[PDB]
């Protein structure tokens, strides 16, 4: 049965709401972003009006096949009506397509849902500046004080230098970039373009791409892989064996692979420097874990609720434990005694 933390009080509505069958009382579905946590359960045989970003609806159309009849695309930063109610869809910063929803109730409530996002205080600028809400439902994923990263830039300095000094030293090195789903797209982007190879990539991915809108992305990516120097290869191939085979499968063109995992975090990021990350070797195969995060920090997460000031939070993202909900619950009080609000 569809939680309480995916339903909008004073509506038809919910979000990221599909596995659930057919919401009782539901008007209109939004969908935040496309990854599968979200979207599980749309196929060509939903027949219910979705409302989503213009990313997110080629997405449904091309990979899941969707009809194009129910998909509802709105532009950004722009006061839509949906079933008789305001709404605006506002960049979430997480991956392509995804968005944070205002909703204006009848009765006079707004309630901003977060989806999945990374805080930044470009935020501070747009259409949440200018009236107050009373309801924040909000990506809690990193909501503890150990979660520290660096932010986006400072990662693809370090990814770039990295891979640029390896090749130049041995121009028979390969790069190779893990991914599982879109987002992160500049990891790999950034890297061909140092090197000044396009990324090589499965027809599927390829596909998939295509989908996003990102300007002169024909000048990025490829399918024939033999004219690439950067590969992308699915997550789970990102290890010693996966890598050693495709190594293999590359004919003698190449003696060396460097390989990136872009992650959430880990606990190395509380003793280490993005300046001190070291791979893991084994032969001629280097991985290296780097902590590229489209979620926010927890002191991104702070600054961004103590600046809305909020009258009431919804945590959608650790809800499943006594001790996580309890947890945040303490941080949110404190955020609030501290600012004031
Ligand atoms: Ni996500």
């Amino acid at each position: 049965t569809c939680p309480f933390y995916k339903k909008i009080p004073g509506t038809g509505f919910t979000v990221d709401a599909f596995q659930y069958g057919v919401v009782e009382g539901c008007t209109a579905y939004f969908l935040t972003h496309f990854h599968s946590d979200h979207y599980a359960g749309l196929s060509k045989h939903f027949t219910f009006p979705v409302y989503c970003s213009e990313i997110t609806g080629n997405l449904l159309k091309n990979k899941l096949h969707v009809q194009e009849q129910y998909i509802h695309p709105l532009p950004l930063d722009t006061e839509c009506i949906v079933n008789g109610v305001k709404v605006v869809l506002l960049d979430a910063n997480h991956c392509p397509g995804a968005v944070m929803i205002l909703f204006y109730l009848p009765n006079g409530t707004v309630i901003l849902h977060t989806g999945d996002f990374r805080a930044d205080p470009s935020m501070e600028r747009s259409l949440l500046a200018d009236q107050k809400v009373h309801m924040l439902y909000l990506d809690t994923t990193y909501c503890s004080p150990e979660y520290t990263f660096p932010s986006q830039q400072e990662v693809i300095r370090f990814a770039i230098n990295t891979a640029f000094e390896a090749v130049t030293l041995n121009p028979h090195a390969l790069v190779v970039c893990g991914t599982y789903s879109i987002g992160k797209e500049k990891v790999f982007l950034a890297i061909a373009d140092v090197l000044g190879s396009k990324v090589g990539m499965s027809q599927e991915k390829y596909k998939t791409l295509q989908c996003l809108n990102i300007p002169e992305i024909n000048s990025l990516i490829t399918t024939d892989m033999c004219s690439s120097l950067v590969h992308l290869l699915p997550m789970m191939q990102i290890n010693f064996k996966g890598l050693q085979s495709h190594l293999k499968k590359c004919g003698g063109k190449y003696n060396q692979i460097l390989a990136f995992r872009p992650t959430g975090w880990t606990h190395s990021n509380k003793f280490t420097r993005i300046a001190d990350v070291i791979p893991q070797t084994k032969g001629n195969i280097s991985i290296y874990g780097i902590p590229y995060s489209e979620h926010s920090s927890y002191l991104e997460m702070k600054r961004f609720v103590q600046w809305l000031k909020p009258q009431k939070i919804i945590p959608t993202v650790n809800v499943g434990t006594w001790k996580s909900r309890s947890t945040m619950e303490k941080y949110f009080r404190e955020w609030k005694l501290e600012a004031g609000y």
